[PDB]
């Protein structure tokens, strides 16, 4: 499913993402936009290390979810990567919360560092009613 901007902002708010571990909703929105274009079906294979990033939050198969074909997988979220390709993002949100409980927080995602860090991210939630 490809979410509309404000539809996703309200969805994330309901799921407890606003201010989770000190991370504002706008920051999560900036990440989802740049890493997947708000698309739950997005997948990106990393030919070099043989891992795959899944879903709206592009969660990696080496560290977080299990797809059974990634060398050195840890499966920290204890989830099948399949769960990250659903239209319902509850599982993706639960895993994203797990990722940011590590010290690095949202810095774990390169897309956030590249397109969001030290930037005005307010535009992402403007007019959404959140």
């Amino acid at each position: 499913k490809v979410f509309e901007r404000c539809e996703l902002a309200r969805t994330l708010k309901r799921l407890g993402m606003d201010g989770y571990r000190g991370i504002s909703l706008a920051n999560w929105m900036c990440l989802a936009k740049w890493d997947s274009g708000y698309n739950t079906r997005a997948t990106n294979y990393n030919a070099g290390d043989r891992s795959t990033d899944y879903g709206i939050f592009q969660i990696n198969s080496r560290y977080w979810c299990n797809d059974g074909k990634t060398p050195g997988a840890v499966n920290a979220c204890h989830l099948s990567c399949s769960a990250l390709l659903q239209d319902n993002i509850a599982d993706a949100v639960a895993c994203a919360k797990r990722v940011v409980r590590d010290p690095q927080g949202i810095r774990a995602w390169v897309a956030w560092r590249n397109r969001c860090q030290n930037r005005d991210v307010r535009q992402y939630v403007q007019g959404c009613g959140v």
